């Protein structure tokens, strides 16, 4: 009974050390200099709040945080940065959402569309996951290539082979 489990991870030391750093490089930026500039790593929710006094100067901040990530091994697709950014006062600010886990909105889509594909596999919800099973090593496989090529809005791993 072959299996394996469909999975979204980032180590988030990796993460707050990539916010460290990005917080170091933008004390170093001298057009940040004397500005409102701020990027603040909320480890409950998972979120990353950026501010600054322009939108321009947030999205500055946004692709610096970018570039940090990458360096510590974490693809800007984990980092989900809503449309919407906040016009406050005279700051402007995004929380984005570090996509750690597969979500309960996902997972659903994710056994939906396994269940369109007619691969003789079982999708089952498990935790922060998918665990799918079948008897043909080979349905398992394309399975993974159906959420590999899905849009789904996020990078996915594939761990835990059994038989
Ligand atoms: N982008 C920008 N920010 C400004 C400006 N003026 C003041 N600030 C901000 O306000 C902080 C304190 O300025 P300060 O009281 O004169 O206290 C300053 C000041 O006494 C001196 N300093 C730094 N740069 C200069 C400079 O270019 N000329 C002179 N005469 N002193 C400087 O060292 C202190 C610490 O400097 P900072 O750490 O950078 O921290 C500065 C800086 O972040 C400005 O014209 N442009
Ligand atoms: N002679 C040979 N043919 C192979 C091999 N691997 C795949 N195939 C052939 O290709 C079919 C589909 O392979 P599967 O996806 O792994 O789907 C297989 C597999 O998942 C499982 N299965 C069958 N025999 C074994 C086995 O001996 N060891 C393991 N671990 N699983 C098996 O049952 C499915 C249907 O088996 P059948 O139908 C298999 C078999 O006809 C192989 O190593 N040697």
């Amino acid at each position: 009974m072959p299996s394996f489990d469909i999975v979204s991870e980032v180590d988030l030391q990796e993460a707050r050390n990539g916010v460290d750093n990005a917080v170091r490089e933008v004390e170093s930026r001298f057009d940040f200099r004397g500005v409102e500039a701020t990027i603040e790593l909320n480890d409950a929710n998972k979120t990353i709040k950026v501010l600054s006094e322009s939108d321009f100067q947030v999205n500055q901040l946004l692709d610096i945080l970018r570039a940090k990530l990458l360096k510590r091994g974490i693809e800007g697709a984990s980092l989900d940065v809503p449309d919407e950014f906040v016009h406050s006062g005279k700051t402007w600010y995004v929380e984005a959402k570090l996509k750690q886990g597969i979500e309960s909105a996902v997972q659903k889509k994710i056994v939906k569309l396994i269940k369109d594909s007619k691969l003789k596999v079982q999708a089952q919800i498990q935790g922060e996951e998918i665990r799918v099973t079948g008897k043909s090593r080979d349905d398992l496989q394309s399975v993974m290539a159906l959420v590999r090529g899905g849009d789904l809005g996020q990078p996915f791993q594939f761990k835990n082979f059994r038989d």
